[PDB]
RNA sequence: GGGUACGACCAUACUUGGCCGGUGCACCACAUCCCGUCCGAUUUGUGAAGUUAAGCGGCCACAGGCCUCGUUAGUACGGCGAUCAGUGGCGCUGGAACCCGGGGUGCUGCAAUC
């Protein structure tokens, strides 16, 4: 499916103030189901960050960000996150999908597997592309050959939804449902 | 600008130890009387020889204290929420203190006065 995490760039600053009358602009890369959560989690960092909160400050652009293409490639993910079992590993896998916000759901679906870790347990801490070489993890490696070819072994082929059936004559394809 | 009296706030004016120095302030002289003590030390009355030593006031403390703001720290804790997890995060939120550091170390009022 397509990502489960859209691409945000939110931007904003604590409002202008006589206490700060020039406050800094901050960017911030989120990776958000909407721009809502985007927006929250950007609030988050400026609380956690900053001492900046929601009420004091004020987004300057929601905005998502637009895919670097579509070829397929290779993204180190770095992603700090939290559990009672684990109060914050750091944890740069790598990841091999076509954008970083594909790179980035496919760390968290990763994540909370391997970890039962929420969504808001994780922060993403960067999504480089990355070369073929750099990747020290061995998993991906095995995808970079430019002959690398496998069988679709042992597949399941279910039935175009408006061809499927329950019960089928045995050597034949004929419907009996 | 300072001094006096009476002050308001009552340490930024406090403690310590320095140094600094025209009205007055003070110390200072004596106690006859008013008046009071074991003692004129205190207090009281009467003075004006002496001196600023002190008090006083002003300036200095890698002074302490106090005040102020930052750091601490979006930390601690906290209110609300979850068919949250197994105390904790999370979401929405409020948000310190100790500490350390920068600064600071009284200010205003009436009255007569140099």
């Amino acid at each position: 499916v397509k990502p489960h995490l859209r691409h945000y760039c939110v931007v904003g600053r604590e409002t202008p103030s006589e206490k700060n009358p020039a406050p800094t602009v901050y960017k911030f890369e989120v990776f958000a189901p909407n721009f809502v959560v985007a927006k929250s989690r950007f609030w988050r960092m400026m609380r956690e960050k900053n001492k900046v909160k929601s009420t004091h400050g004020d987004v300057l652009s929601c905005k998502v960000v637009k895919d670097r293409k579509l070829a397929a490639r290779n993204y180190s993910v770095d992603i700090a996150y939290y559990s009672q079992r684990c109060g914050y590993t750091h944890m740069v896998k790598e990841f091999r999908d076509v954008s970083k916000a594909g790179a980035v759901s496919q760390a968290y679906h990763d994540l909370a597997s391997r970890h039962r870790a929420r969504y808001h347990n994780i922060e993403v801490l960067g999504v480089k592309s990355i070369p073929n070489h750099q990747v020290k993890r061995l998993s991906i490696s095995e995808y970079h050959a430019s002959n690398l070819s496998f069988p679709l072994l042992h597949r399941r082929v279910k039935a175009p939804r408006k061809d499927r059936v329950v019960f089928v004559k045995k050597n034949t394809k004929r419907a009996v449902v």
